[PDB]
């Protein structure tokens, strides 16, 4: 029957986000001759942990459609494309690049970990934070603050 | 034919993570009018790098059936919900949220990376850890204990 | 009709990696008595943020056929197999494994936050970079150097 085949090619479909709304958290997408109603995206995590990552204008994603009563869809980013090409050939590492031009990486190769191209960097913590590594480099233009009751210098200077 | 059809709609559905198996990394999903069998769920990675971050009770998700010979069917989290909502409506920025409270973020708007609510912190590395940047503050409400042969203050006090 | 039946089983397939092209992006995939020809995988974000995490040889993943006059199909990690197993059967934890057997993890039960087995780790930020915690440890077997103009302990020694 010929709808059947229509449900089953319009199961899956790829397609490029052309609105977002960041309060309800959904988009529209164009996939092939149409435009699709707001749907949702999938994130990483929607449960007792909870991510948010938007996907933006311009993301080529795909559209999964569940049919049935519901017949709802949603959206997965994301898809490498001319405009949004591949930021990395690595083939072990973790890249993120981040559209201020900072990245987030560690590449098991070389075991670097690798945070650059940011302004601010603050973590608060309740009780420890700890450091152990033969060698710790500050290089701080313009001055570093210890606001603590105390400084134990171990041995020498 | 009409399971061609039933086939179909079960292709592809949505529902709500009711069972956890973290031994076996497998979950049971409601549905529709059925909970499914232990199904497992995707991981970010499960290869040279391996992930793990398991869904929750309460975690509304995608099930992907395979059909065929195989016949079997596979978890995707997540979906937000009135339960489980958007941890943040932010343009740009990945935002996770811990049950603990804990926040992970980077916002590329003002390019600030975040952690904070959590209680302890270590970072344990071989060789260097390094520190590039105009203004560090450490704010130690007890003390701050550097365990070295040596520190260098390079300048003034 | 009896190719719809075969275009449904063939919709979603699991399928082991069994060759990539990292310039490319593309993999080829072994799925029932088949390879696939070069795919693209999908990606966390391929938008104005972009991630980049190759899947390896070996890795089982799901293939996602879209039919249609397009025809492609899309390779989606991770499932966890013998050969790559679970790294954790933590509750709520982020655990991420890499091949050089580093560790990034998070685990809100202790609300700890873990990273180790790594060699180098540098941030480097052009404002300010900020710590906020009771308890600080540098463990430096070697020595700290602090390249600043300046450095005010607040108190005491
Ligand atoms: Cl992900």
């Amino acid at each position: 029957i010929q709808e059947l085949a229509r449900a089953l090619r319009n199961m899956i479909r790829t397609g490029i986000i052309v609105e977002t709304d960041l309060n309800a958290g959904r988009c529209r997408v164009q996939t092939g001759g149409m435009c699709t109603d707001w749907l949702q995206w999938l994130t990483h995590r929607a449960g007792r942990s909870r991510t948010w990552w938007a996907p933006s204008v311009g993301e080529q994603v795909l559209i999964l459609a569940v049919g049935g009563e519901l017949d709802t869809a949603f959206v997965l980013p994301g898809i490498y494309s001319g405009d949004n090409p591949s930021p990395s050939v690595s083939a072990d590492a973790l890249h993120i690049r981040f559209p201020d031009g900072a990245v987030i990486e560690y590449e098991p190769e070389t075991s670097a970990l690798t945070v650059s191209g940011i302004k601010t960097a603050s973590v608060t913590a309740s009780g420890s934070v700890t450091a152990t590594v033969p060698v710790v480099m500050v290089k701080a233009s313009t001055r570093v603050t210890l606001d603590t009751p105390e400084v134990v210098c171990t041995n020498r200077l």
